[PDB]
DNA sequence: CCGACGTCGCATCAGC
DNA sequence: GCTGATGCGA
DNA sequence: GTCGG
């Protein structure tokens, strides 16, 4: 469970300074990598050379393991804490749309709360004005249940737009967790290939927004959209905002894009490493076979998930058990 | 030693 | 005004 | 920061 929380709450503030802070994104992924191999490990942690022998798990690491068991704290990361300027960029972060660079010139110019931020409207654009509207909203998970009276709006919304519509979603819904950051959902047509209109995305976002489920846009193309939503009120406590996205993927390549999208990320490459194993190579859109040479051949037909399996030695898998 | 470390759509900026 | 670069999210 | 060619 929390075996080593400690530790890896540390590693994680870390992580959050190297790519908030810093700028320095590989080390972000480096911390956030050792901190998920620890998180796994079913032992209570007793020196930094322990810890050393997991991959993702370096000397500075270890070391920095070693002075949190003597002292219960880094000295590096209580320093960083109490840096008013380091803390108030890592924090303006959390709001969505600013990134390292916007928080960074934020602060520079004395703009350091959230309050500092309602009152500079005009220096924010579209993104991030709603990013400040929803701080909270977009900080709270959805609990299963919301989960699925969502996806019932947005599956009978999309076939009340087109009976031909195909849409999923995907990522830890269809993996069946109890509860979920956001809403990804997957949109095609059999009309929509490769080799084949802008509408298709817009026709099906726009009735989402005439029936008030959608509510706001963060962004919005030809392919993908962006945005935010919520469940009509039930005298009760109104539902909080929240994200969801929506994928407009060519038919051929649809398969592909549910499989990937539905994860998880450790899941996959476990999948794509053992896929390549075998000459194929499995990407977002497509699969594709290795010749000895090591060149891509033509991408394969796919028409469902267990399509890929088959291509690739493997018995289908339940979305259920996805984790790794 | 020292380069890789994921990738890509969209919004918006910077250069011309 | 057009084209390529950059910031951002996931 | 860690890994590996
Ligand atoms: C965006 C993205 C997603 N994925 C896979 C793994 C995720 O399980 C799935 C959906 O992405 P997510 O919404 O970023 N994470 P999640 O849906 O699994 O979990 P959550 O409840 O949204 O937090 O897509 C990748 O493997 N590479 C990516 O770049
Ligand atoms: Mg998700
Ligand atoms: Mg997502
Ligand atoms: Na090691
Ligand atoms: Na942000």
């Amino acid at each position: 469970e929390t075996l080593n929380g400690g530790i890896t709450d540390m590693l994680t503030e870390l992580a959050n300074f190297e790519k908030n802070v810093s700028q320095a994104i590989h080390k972000y992924n480096a911390y956030r990598k050792a901190a998920s191999v620890i998180a796994k490990y079913p032992h209570k942690i007793k020196s930094g050379a322990e810890a050393k022998k997991l991959p993702g798990v370096g000397t500075k690491i270890a070391e920095k393991i070693d002075e949190f068991l003597a002292t219960g704290k880094l000295r590096k990361l209580e320093k960083i804490r109490q840096d008013d300027t380091s803390s108030s960029i890592n924090f303006l972060t959390r709001v969505s749309g600013i990134g390292p660079s916007a928080a960074r010139k934020f602060v520079d110019e004395g703009i350091k709360t959230l309050e500092d931020l309602r009152k500079n409207e005009d220096k924010l654009n579209h993104h991030q004005r709603i990013g400040l509207k929803y701080f909270g909203d977009f900080e709270k998970r959805i609990p299963r249940e919301e989960m699925l009276q969502m996806q019932d709006i947005v599956l009978n919304e999309v076939k009340k737009v087109d009976s031909e519509y195909i849409a999923t979603v995907c990522g830890s819904f269809r993996r069946g967790a109890e509860s979920s950051g956001d809403m990804d959902v997957l949109l095609t047509h059999p009309s929509f290939t490769s080799e084949s209109q802008p509408k298709l995305l817009h026709q099906v976002v726009e009735q989402l927004q005439k029936v008030h489920f959608i509510t706001d846009t963060l962004s919005k193309g030809e392919t993908k959209f962006m945005g935010v939503c919520q469940l009509p009120s039930k005298d009760e406590k109104e539902y909080p905002h929240r994200r969801i996205d929506i994928r407009l993927i060519p038919k051929d390549q649809y398969y592909c894009g549910v499989l990937y999208f539905t994860g998880s990320d450790i899941f996959n490459k476990n999948m794509r490493a053992h896929a390549l194993e075998k000459g194929f190579t499995i990407n977002e859109y497509t699969i594709r076979p290795l010749g000895v040479t090591g060149v891509a051949g033509e991408p394969l037909p796919v028409d469902s998930e267990k399509d890929i399996f088959d291509y690739i030695q493997w018995k289908y898998r339940e979305p259920k058990d996805r984790s790794e």
